[PDB]
């Protein structure tokens, strides 16, 4: 019934409960290496969280290779890209697939998220979801809209004026 | 082609060349009066346009009842809903269908934004599309994203 209810794998097939998240605000985004969008949105999804981790904001990224093959590495090529060119600090879990038969259960139920209107197949590389502290779904975004567009709602589900 | 190729019918069934709107970033909105989001969205794309409008921003209303039939009424009936709850100022047009084979032209094309990555069907009541000064679709928006949300976005595009 909510985010929480889940169970997805790190980058070293380990699995990760997504309630040790419990309090803090989610913003999951389905990632690529090899994406025109690549640069702007770790570097963007870096400046929000170096200003929202203490603050309550997690980051899950998921690698996918779906959309154009833009993220056909392993997870240690994965992972070992992003330690050299984004030093990012927020956790980068093992690649899962987010539509078709094999999509990950999280993101079913993300596509739950409010009364079906976030039903839609990701569109491509970078789309976003933000959970809130209750463990709902609240917001969905295009792959287009890059994380800073997202700071207005993050503020909000972290009650920050 | 761009939404400046494009013709709608304003709220007298009229027709509108939007090429008139050329030079302006525009907000696209698909709206509802009988919707739970009726009244963030109409509160906040005002709020919008009274910091915008004179900055080149233009807001493009059009109402569907595509969704929960939360849009029933007349064009009269529907501007005149708008006119007394929210005096918004700007442009509502002619009541039209987003989705299906009587979807209008225009988001038709809206659609085809981004190499497809725009394609899904409008989700809902309030979904929102940012076309930049020369007409091209550059942006799309869940439903419940509320049009504060868009700010930022809309700031670049003015560049400012």
């Amino acid at each position: 019934e909510s985010v929480h209810d889940f169970t997805v794998k790190d980058a070293k097939e380990n699995d990760v409960d997504l309630s040790i998240f419990k309090g803090k605000v989610l913003l999951i985004v389905n990632v690529a290496s090899k994406c025109g969008m690549t640069n702007s949105n770790y570097a963007e999804m870096n400046q929000l969280y170096e200003k929202y981790k203490d603050q309550g904001l997690e980051i899950l990224a998921f690698p996918c290779n779906q959309f154009g093959e833009e993220e056909p590495g392993t997870n240690d090529q994965i992972t070992d890209f992003v330690c050299t060119r984004f030093k990012s600090e927020f956790p980068i879990f093992d690649k899962i697939d987010v539509n078709g038969e094999n999509a990950s259960p999280l993101y079913r139920f993300l596509k739950l998220g409010k009364w079906g209107i976030f039903g839609d197949d990701i569109q491509w590389n970078f789309a976003k979801f933000l959970v809130n502290k209750d463990g709902q779904v609240v917001d969905r975004y295009y792959p287009t809209t890059s994380p800073l567009s997202l700071e207005r709602d993050i503020k909000q589900l972290l009650e920050i004026s």
